[PDB]
RNA sequence: UACAAGAGCCUUUCU
RNA sequence: GAAAGGCUCUUGUU
């Protein structure tokens, strides 16, 4: 048997806005559209954005923290009669204009703006890039669509040379839009060390007034009928008291393995990281697992809960901090829709973002619940699970859904709620970088072929550090 | 590969 | 049933 058990409800929600809603279980449930948190930006207004019906834009507003660009580079990889120079002049020109808009003053043109083509003449000259251009910060890499040139230019970037490097597709280049070159320009001041936007501090949950660390599971794994290829378990962990920084751990681990097997030395290096920002250890620990079903629940929850316990007990002598430990589950055939007429949202009609619902569909006896944080604009939007599946902290259902919201919240990549926390689309993130570092390890032998080749020819040695990033790049959010 | 989101086709073994 | 992986497609945004 298993000495752990989720916890139960603490209490039912009460925070929110009621809305009626119907459940293909029809199910006439009750939830609660949670209000946005307002999301403060920088620059000398400081602007402060409400998310209105899920969505916010950047017109108006500068980043909360902006990285200037004096150093930067353009390798592109697309036909140059397809992609000419009067183009990347005039992406270069729009882009700088977006930027200077959004906060982020980029210093002239790029110093290097050449044509390459193929994959292997990526490693030379990024590694050309890094021998000419002292103190360079990022290279927009232009690329014709789907290419090798694009696992091979993340690797190099990642794994092998600690460069920060952006990818532009060609068709993006000869026609820009000011919302692409904005989303754009939200990934380039990621990339290079700024916070965008951070969450309203008088507006958090009071779980925010002790230190705490978001740490954010995922295991993605190769198709089956294999065993050469390993999965792959990412976790990242938020590294400052606003959680919008992350830092990002990865480890190749047996075939089709569900449960992070050296998680113990993931969450001590993101809680030695943790400490070394902040200068205090978390009080509180919140983790976000995805990808484990519910068969699976009690597995992950004797292992991974013990090795957060060691990683404690190996950060300090008698250091206990409570740990949440809730499981994320996009997956599910559960439908949420609007009663009336009067709430739908757009043309697709769906659920306004917030909405909440921890009644009448989920466990009687257990902390769990549905939250759509995503507004929907096709079909129907799926609400992202939450279950409880351990609660040191003693967390209410009100702070718990409000805290899940506004890190949905706190996702970078763009100025819209997306249906999971940040900690977790992070994760994810993560987990399919490191698999393109996976491939294009073998990319000059690129199936083998071989009796010996593909017999030991990629022992998990050889992948583990494969899928280890750059020290430039550990403490870094590469992966946005 | 600017991003989010939702329906589809193809390996895929539990069959 | 699920790991979600590719191929796409659709709505798009500031
Ligand atoms: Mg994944």
């Amino acid at each position: 048997g298993y000495a752990f058990k989720p916890p139960p409800r603490p209490d039912f929600g009460t925070s929110g806005r009621t809305i009626k809603l119907q459940a293909n279980f029809m199910t006439d449930v009750t939830g609660r559209v949670l209000q946005p948190p307002s999301i403060l930006y920088g620059g000398r207004n400081k602007a402060i954005a409400t998310p209105v019906q899920g969505v916010w834009d950047m017109r108006n507003k500068q980043f909360h923290t902006g990285i200037e660009i004096k150093v930067w580079a353009i390798a592109c990889f697309a036909p140059q009669r397809q992609c000419t120079e009067v183009h990347l002049k005039s992406f270069t020109e729009q882009l700088r204009k977006i930027s200077r808009d959004a906060g982020m003053p980029i210093q002239g043109q790029p110093c290097f703006c050449k044509y390459a083509q193929g994959a292997d003449s990526v490693e030379p000259m990024f590694r050309h890039l890094k021998n000419t251009y002292a103190g360079l910060q990022l290279v927009v890499v232009i690329l014709p669509g789907k290419t090798p040139v694009y696992a091979e230019v993340k690797r190099v970037g990642d794994t092998v040379l600690g460069m920060a490097t952006q990818c532009v597709q060609m068709k993006n280049v000869q026609r820009t839009t000011p919302q692409t070159l904005s989303n754009l320009c939200l990934k380039i001041n990621v990339k290079l060390g700024g916070v965008n936007n951070i969450l309203l501090p008088q507006g958090r949950p009071p779980v925010f007034q002790q230190p705490v660390i978001f740490l954010g599971a995922d295991v993605t794994h190769p198709p089956a009928g294999d065993g050469k290829k390993p999965s792959i378990a990412a976790v990242v962990g938020s590294m400052d008291a606003h959680p919008n920084r992350y830092c990002a751990t990865v480890r190749v681990q047996q075939h089709r393995q569900e449960i992070i097997q050296d998680l113990a030395a993931m969450v001590r290096e993101l809680l030695i990281q943790f400490y070394k920002s902040t200068r205090f250890k978390p009080t509180r620990i919140i983790f976000y697992r995805a990808g484990v079903s519910e068969g699976q629940f009690q597995q992950v929850l004797h292992h991974e809960l013990l090795a957060i316990r060691e990683a404690c007990i190996k950060l300090e002598k008698d250091y206990q901090p409570g740990i949440t430990f809730i499981v994320v589950q996009k997956r599910h055939h559960t439908r949420l829709f609007c009663t009336d007429k009067n709430e739908r949202v757009g043309k697709s009609g769906n659920i306004p973002a917030g909405t909440t619902v921890d009644t009448k569909i989920t466990h009687p006896t257990e902390f769990d619940f549905y939250l759509c944080s995503h507004a929907g604009i096709q079909g129907t939007s799926r609400p992202s699970h939450y279950h409880v599946l351990w609660d040191d902290n003693r967390f209410s259902s009100d702070e718990l859904q409000i805290l899940t919201y506004q890190l949905c919240h706190t996702y970078v990549r763009c100025t819209r709620s997306v249906s999971i926390p940040a900690p977790a689309y992070y994760a994810h993130l993560v987990a399919f970088r490191a698999r393109y570092h996976l491939v294009d390890k073998e990319h000059d032998s690129a199936e083998g072929s071989h009796t010996s080749g593909q017999s030991n020819g990629r022992d998990h040695q050889a992948l583990a550090k494969a899928v280890q990033v750059h020290q430039d790049t550990l403490r870094t959010m590469y992966f946005a």
